[PDB]
């Protein structure tokens, strides 16, 4: 694994999490963030991991949202929970 890529992906994980705790809920804000996260994850490895596909599935769901439509507060918690698992599962790979 390439160290600098790992470090990037780690940062990305923690950013999205941090953004969700700050109540980012628009497509506007989360689509770029997740795209980056997923690109970065993929750059360090193509191996699967617990909740990889769920995040992918989130980008679809998010992308499907109209402008000025927001994720619901239950959903923002769900996403956050998913990422925590994903990040833990990703960590296990290294």
């Amino acid at each position: 694994f390439n160290a600098k890529y790992v470090a990037e992906a780690t940062g990305n994980f923690i950013t999205v999490m941090d953004a969700l705790k700050l109540n980012y809920n628009a497509k506007d804000q989360l689509h770029p963030l997740l795209a980056e996260l997923l690109i970065s994850i993929n750059r360090v490895t193509r191996d699967d991991f617990e909740n990889r596909s769920k995040l992918i599935d989130w980008i679809v769901r998010i992308n499907k949202l109209s402008i000025g439509d927001t994720l619901t507060e239950t959903q923002i918690r769900e996403l956050l929970f998913d990422l925590e698992l994903a990040y833990k599962s990703f960590y296990a790979l290294l």
